């Protein structure tokens, strides 16, 4: 069965924009990277990113837990549970 | 005299507490990295980081540049310039 239930797991970024994100699950963890350059200056420049992190292999199996996205940075990964 | 001026380029980081920082020069390379972790959560964590960068060997030599910084993760460079 792989377990039916429908289980979801959510990841925030307070505020980023999805192509300045990179979701990734990898087994038993679950990621989310987030890089955005904040200002730019003289030749510096200045960024910020946001990651969570997370290690759930009785909750996260990457064959059926998939991730959706809000445009604020909010992620979802949802699917069956193992 | 490896130029008799002082000069000051500031790196900024909004708001992180200096345990989280690293102040890093090397070469003609000037950087800042903070690093924090922001909310805690069942098996997730999440992370913030703040990174400057700047490349400028111009303006910064790692022998006479020196940094200073101040609780708010405000980092400041001073030094000759080159």
């Amino acid at each position: 069965r792989l377990e039916k239930d429908r289980f979801s797991v959510n990841l925030d970024v307070k505020h980023f924009s999805p192509e300045e994100l990179k979701v990734k699950v990898l087994g038993d963890v679950i990621e989310v990277h987030g890089k955005h350059e904040e200002r730019q200056d003289e030749h510096g420049f200045i960024s910020r990113e946001f990651h969570r992190k997370y290690r759930i292999p009785a909750d996260v199996d990457p064959l059926t837990i998939t991730s959706s996205l809000s445009s604020d940075g909010v992620l979802t990964v949802n699917g069956p549970r193992k």
